[PDB]
């Protein structure tokens, strides 16, 4: 077996290897790279995702969230205040003021031991979830607004043709701006290009031992867990690497820096936070092994993890006895 211990693979596939996304996914999954839950591909060095960011000033941020924490340093939940409209260049000046930049650090691994101290006492704001696409129409290989749809693959493969879109995100983030622990969507795989400015970090379990980080996370967040079997699916909590780690809970860890993709694969549990200003875009996407994880995934029906009515045909065609109740939690 390919890639027993999970380790985080990182690709470099050549402009050819670049023209065919699903081949390309399988290729990596031959090498075992979904064992890790998290792969890292660096584009050919002839590509590019669009000419110039010099003319993004203008996107709004409709509700920028605030992302409030609770809790200890390595142990916390965070909800999301709502903040007035403001543009990306409103943003970006306000990523960079003093009360919100990036602090003075010696390196990658200095900035996050200083969020993990630190997180918890700030309230970083996020610009999240904002559909849009920053891709050249022109770009044709790894465009995230073409890829193929959810809705196609399941048809392909099951037979039945369903109601839905799959669009992608935007994501504008600042120094501290967290994603909580979570899989995606069904267990979908996603993808993740970060188009400019400073790194995320990325914190990811094996497919293989997401059981264990549920475990754990039933055990520190006790009255989330009493509230609802699939609590993870509200992406509101955070463990650190340290309490990962006491916990002998199986992960690893990347940077991804501007002009890469990340790819997670289905039932990846990953959080991660930003260095400083950046924008990121993503995107779910299936692939035919998918289909036996959207069969299996967990469901939030307790009516936190309200979700788009593109997952309605994903949870009716494969998981009907679920159905009625999770159709009620929405
Ligand atoms: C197009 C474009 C490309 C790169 C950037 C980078 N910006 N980097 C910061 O702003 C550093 C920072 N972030 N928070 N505190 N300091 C901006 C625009
Ligand atoms: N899937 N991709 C993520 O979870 C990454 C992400 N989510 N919010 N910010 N970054
Ligand atoms: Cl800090
Ligand atoms: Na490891
Ligand atoms: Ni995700
Ligand atoms: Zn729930």
């Amino acid at each position: 077996a390919q890639n027993p211990n999970c380790n985080i693979m990182i690709f470099h596939p050549t402009k050819e290897e670049f023209n065919d996304f699903d081949k390309y996914i399988a290729y990596m999954e031959s090498q075992g790279a979904h064992r890790a839950g998290l792969a890292k591909i660096i584009p050919p060095k002839e590509w590019k995702a669009r000419e110039t960011y010099d003319n993004i000033s203008e996107i709004l941020i409709a509700t920028p969230l605030q992302q409030v924490a609770s809790g200890r340093a390595g142990v916390f939940t965070q909800y999301h205040k709502k903040k007035k409209a403001m543009t990306v260049g409103e943003y970006r000046h306000l990523a960079n003021s003093k009360k919100y930049q990036t602090p003075p650090h010696q390196n990658f691994e200095d900035l996050e031991r200083k969020y993990w101290k630190n997180r918890i006492y700030n309230s970083p704001i996020y610009g999240a979830d904002i559909s849009g696409s920053l891709f050249d129409e022109n770009t044709k290989q790894w465009n995230l607004g073409h890829l193929g749809t959810i809705q196609d693959l399941l048809e392909k493969e099951c037979g039945v043709v369903i109601e839905g879109v799959n669009t992608p995100y935007l994501y504008f983030g600042m120094w501290k701006t967290t994603f909580a622990w979570h899989t995606e969507d069904m267990d979908l795989y996603s993808i993740n290009y970060l188009h400019l400015g400073e790194p995320k970090t990325w914190y990811v379990v094996p497919p293989e031992h997401g059981q264990r980080l549920e475990r754990l996370a039933r055990e520190l967040f006790p009255g989330s867990s009493r509230g609802c079997g699939a609590f993870l699916r509200h992406k509101v909590a955070l463990i650190s690497p340290t309490v990962l780690k006491e916990n002998g809970i199986p992960f690893n860890r990347i940077t991804q820096e501007a002009g890469e993709f990340m790819v997670t694969f289905p039932y990846g549990y990953h959080a991660g936070f930003n260095h400083g200003f950046n924008c990121a875009e993503a995107i779910n996407f299936a692939t035919p092994r998918w289909i036996d994880y959207g069969k299996m995934a967990s469901q939030c029906s307790c009516g936190e993890a309200r979700v788009t009515f593109s997952m309605d045909a994903f949870v009716r065609i494969l998981q009907p006895e679920r159905y009625d109740l999770w159709k009620r939690g929405q």
